[PDB]
């Protein structure tokens, strides 16, 4: 019993990250195999970052001006790439410890663990989700890029994030491991629009199960609604629409507590229009949109890897 | 900037994790140089669980009785002992992967991430408390016993939890490495009292400061208290009184936020006497006491290992 924020066990991803420097910046590099990835801003100065002609800037530097330190392992860079807006380090020796892994994309909404690092060395892990806006809402300090977001099936290790910026409003931007932001964002000191965010609604709906899993079952109503008159809700209050898809995969946790999804919409409903009254849910005063209804059937279930 | 639940990087402790296995009982426990460490209650049959004679139970198995695997990897274990309420299993190997490693008994208010694990495999990590009261919010599912709780400094980890119990409220219970219940509990199926319970006043402060670093400033007011003053309110709130020794503790981010301490206690005031009118700090709606002093330093900072 009990609900918590909870990320994957971080151990397979620590043995991955390394320290790259190349002139004066410093930042963190995942190296997987005989490459190591790592933000393409490393070849930057402080002034460069205003426009940087990273096509130009990168044409500047050799393969020994990239230093990749592994705890003290100094690698040898023997190869070097742009792939958008990351760089491909081609290092003479494969890292002894490179577990089996995956590059993916993830999708607005699905969450992910992040191992925050500085100068090659974990500092913490922490769970969070990508944004419909295409953000993330993270702990980064600086010298932090280049730490990287994953998720953990069986030993599988699915890399999904590497990030590269904290946006002017304090909110954090970056790459899939093949180098393409997600979001509109790009590797410039700029103001750039997140645009509007909305609440994720599956995952709102997966959290309301994992409450009634655990105990907390207040919210629970007598009312009903239709999937377009929640809609309707959902619109007025930022929310995600839902669709018969998310209604789909919540088939599981319906089954589990008996209460179909539809009942649960009304409850959220009930929620939205009303507030919680200075009650709470699993302990969080607001609705929490950061947990997918796998996150919670993980938890409620006992996953390991 | 942002400010997570962040806990530490597990790695060091993923290797340490075996599986335990004792007639048909199965659990986790803790494998460091050539000793593993687990609830004692492993020897129980489900029958035994109301008023279990350990002493007696104990004495019915032997060497052979006990099946460690590490993996695949099945340790022989050629020695075994109580210690209060743990159970200590010699092993003929001592662990590859055995970390610079202390045991310690945390105070009440301080915080530790845990590593839950079933079938001696790790599942996730989080952080928390432990409470004034000497349980921890935790979310641990059948089977989780004999995972543990820790922090790490530099390279060593302290080891200072170890998980025993679910109290029929929800909550858990557990004791040090030494085998010593935090709390007045029992390793018996039992109904047991926590007793009241209270917020970590000190903790609460840290947060307020780690919100006024992030640029949530709202709270600060124009007021000022004294420590006797805030402490009529701290009574009357259910927050445990604050000391000189926390205001001490307090100094190094009083003086990064220019903010005095007694200061920072007028705008607790307001905030336990009003509210938050429906505002969040850090994204929650509530004050949160689960980040010492310490860790919020460590997280605004940037503290690696
Ligand atoms: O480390 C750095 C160095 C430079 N820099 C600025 C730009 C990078 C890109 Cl690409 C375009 S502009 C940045 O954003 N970070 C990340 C970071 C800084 C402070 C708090 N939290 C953070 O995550
Ligand atoms: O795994 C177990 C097995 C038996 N058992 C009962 C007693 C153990 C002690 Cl010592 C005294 S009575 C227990 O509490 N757990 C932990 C647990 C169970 C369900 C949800 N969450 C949990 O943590």
């Amino acid at each position: 019993s009990g609900f918590r924020k909870m990320a994957f066990p971080s151990g397979k991803v620590e043995g991955c990250m390394v320290q790259v420097t190349c002139g004066t910046t410093t930042l963190n590099g995942l190296w997987l195999d005989d490459v190591v990835y790592c933000p393409r801003h490393v070849i930057c100065t402080s002034e460069d970052m205003l426009n940087p002609n990273y096509e130009d800037l990168l044409i500047r530097k050799s393969n020994h001006n990239f230093l990749v330190q592994a705890g003290n392992v100094q690698l040898r860079v023997i190869g070097h790439s742009m792939q958008n807006c990351v760089l491909k380090l081609k290092v003479d020796t494969a890292n002894p410890k490179t577990p089996k892994y995956k590059f993916v994309r993830i999708q607005p909404g699905q969450t992910f663990s992040v191992l925050a690092c500085y100068n090659g060395s974990p500092s913490g892990v922490y769970q969070c989700a990508m944004r419909p806006n295409f953000t993330i809402k993270g702990s980064f300090l600086n010298g932090s890029c280049g730490s990287v977001g994953f998720n953990i099936d069986y030993d599988c290790v699915s890399f999904c994030y590497m990030h590269h910026m904290e946006l002017p409003t304090g909110v954090h931007a970056g790459t899939d491991l093949e180098g393409n932001f997600y979001g509109p964002f790009v590797d410039r000191q700029t103001a750039q629009a997140a645009g509007t965010d909305t609440t994720i609604t599956v995952n709102v709906l997966a959290w309301l199960y994992a409450a009634v899993i655990n105990g907390d079952r207040w919210f629970l109503n007598r009312f009903t609604t239709t999937l377009n008159d929640f809609n309707l809700v959902a619109m007025k209050y930022n929310y995600e629409p839902l669709t018969q898809d998310h209604v789909d995969i919540l088939g599981p946790l319906s089954a589990q507590t008996g209460i179909a999804v539809l009942d649960m919409c009304a409850s959220l409903k009930e929620l939205l229009q009303n507030g919680m009254n200075g009650r709470t849910i699993l302990g969080s005063a607001l609705l929490e949109d950061e947990f997918t209804p796998f996150d919670v059937v993980r938890q409620c279930s006992g996953v390991t890897f």
